[PDB]
């Protein structure tokens, strides 16, 4: 039985070896969390990718800590969610959301998005000296995406801005984050009154349009889903951008092939989406089986037990990825987990890649002798909360 959480390691730029050395010996391991009850690590692509694709492996792993609370906003929509339901369930309300969450809503909204980091771009350019990219850039920008693709913009804005840190918090912090969230509860009930009688083109606009037709999506889905959206895509891509160009300038042979080539990049944020994790398990909840599984090394998980699909090295994975331990931005050949796979596949999986593509352009292309304010030796992740986060990145240029 191995402790779980593992050590974390001194540089923020290396992971636990313990993810590499299971995976090449015995690649499924038992594991106890402090805690004390014993749960269950793979850690192959093949596996991992089975757990999250299999259906006989279950995200209700919460499902009496939301009823514990539940009464609490926070509790009521831990399970109200997608993220933590099954089955039929889920499968409505995917397919209800999906009927305004499009790829050409996304694709249609590359433009605004370029344009959202411009601005905050030209709010860096007048800051003054070593400045911090976290607070001032990392943060902001994915929940300004995300008003303007819910709707909210643009006053209202600088109050949301606090909702949403609030929920950035390290975790521990839950009445805070009750707090932020019953606000946003309450703000989303008023924000589709308005937007129901007076529509624009935005996610929310177009669901109200959904639930008052010929179907069951009510106005409280609408609004956890709106929120779903906030908490999913905001902390998530925030702390990738920083951690990517901090992996980038760690590695300046393979950032110089992105230097005046602008192609290059959609690869280039697949590349790092696999190869710089959220966690562990890339920000996924651990899965519980329904029922007992048979695996790609004939190991066999017994029914009524925890699992944790190790993405963060399944990405890595010598069988799938040739090379896998190593940084290569121009890499064609990478089907990466990092936004999961089957049913609960990352619904912003096209959203969060424009968004780094235009933020690294940006800086790439506005800023590019761009260096750390030194230096890798500083750097510390976020001691809570979970994601792999920087706690600030001074940076100069
Ligand atoms: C890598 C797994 C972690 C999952 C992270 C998921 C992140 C998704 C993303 C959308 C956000 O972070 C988030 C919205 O989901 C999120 O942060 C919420 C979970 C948020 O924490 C929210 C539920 C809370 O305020 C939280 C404090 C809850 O109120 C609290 C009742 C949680 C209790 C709890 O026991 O769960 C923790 C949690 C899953 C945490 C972390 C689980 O710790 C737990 C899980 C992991 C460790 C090993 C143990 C095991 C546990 C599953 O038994 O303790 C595990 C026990
Ligand atoms: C780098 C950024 C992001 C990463 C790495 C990421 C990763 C993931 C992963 C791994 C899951 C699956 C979790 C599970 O299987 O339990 C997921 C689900 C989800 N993601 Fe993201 N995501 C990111 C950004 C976003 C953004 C910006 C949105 C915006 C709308 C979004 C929408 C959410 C939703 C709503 C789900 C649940 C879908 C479902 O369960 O059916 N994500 N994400």
């Amino acid at each position: 039985p191995i402790a779980f959480p593992f050590p974390d390691p001194p540089s923020v730029c290396e992971l636990p070896p313990e993810l590499a050395e299971i995976r090449d010996g015995q690649s499924v391991v038992e594991v106890k969390f402090p805690d004390g009850i014993s749960g269950w690590m793979v850690t192959k692509h093949a596996d991992v990718r089975k757990v999250l694709v299999d259906s006989r492996f279950s995200s209700k792993v919460m499902a009496t800590a939301a009823a514990a609370m539940s009464e609490t906003e926070t509790g009521k929509l831990m399970n109200e969610s997608l993220v933590g339901m099954d089955a039929p369930e889920h499968t409505r309300l995917r397919k209800l959301v999906t009927k305004a969450f499009t790829a050409r809503r996304v694709e249609t909204l590359r433009p605004r998005i370029t344009e959202l980091v411009g601005q905050l771009l030209d709010e860096l350019e007048t800051l003054p000296r070593p400045v911090d990219l976290v607070k001032n850039f990392s943060v902001p920008l994915p929940v300004r995406v995300i008003c303007e693709l819910l709707g909210v913009p643009a006053g209202d804005q600088d109050t949301f801005h606090a909702w949403s840190n609030a929920l950035l918090g390290d975790w521990q912090q839950v009445v805070e984050k009750e707090a932020a969230t019953v606000s946003l509860v309450n703000y989303f009930g008023e924000l589709i009154a308005v937007k129901r009688e007076n529509p624009a083109d935005d996610l929310i606009s177009e669901l109200i349009a959904i639930s008052d037709g010929d179907s069951t999506l009510t106005e409280r889905e609408i609004i956890a889903l709106s929120i779903g959206i906030l908490s999913a895509g905001h902390e998530t891509t925030a702390n990738q951008i920083s951690m990517f160009l901090v992996t980038l300038l760690h590695n300046p042979e393979e950032l110089d092939k992105l230097r005046d080539n602008r192609e290059a990049i959609p690869k280039a944020v697949d590349e790092l989406l696999r190869f710089v994790p959220l966690t562990t398990t890339g920000g996924i909840i651990p899965r519980l089986t329904t029922a007992e599984v048979e695996l790609s090394g004939g190991q066999v998980l017994p029914a009524g037990a925890v699992v944790l699909p190790a993405v963060a090295t399944a990405n890595r994975d010598p069988e799938v990825f040739e090379d896998g331990e190593r940084l290569n931005v121009t890499r064609e050949n990478n089907p990466h987990l990092a936004f999961g796979a089957g049913i609960h596949h990352c619904l912003g999986a096209q959203l969060a890649r424009i968004e780094l593509q235009e933020a690294l352009g940006a800086i790439l292309d506005r800023m590019p002798q761009v260096r750390l304010a030194v230096p890798e030796s500083e750097l510390r992740l976020k001691s809570a909360s979970i994601i792999r986060g920087l706690e600030s990145l001074p940076i100069t240029w």
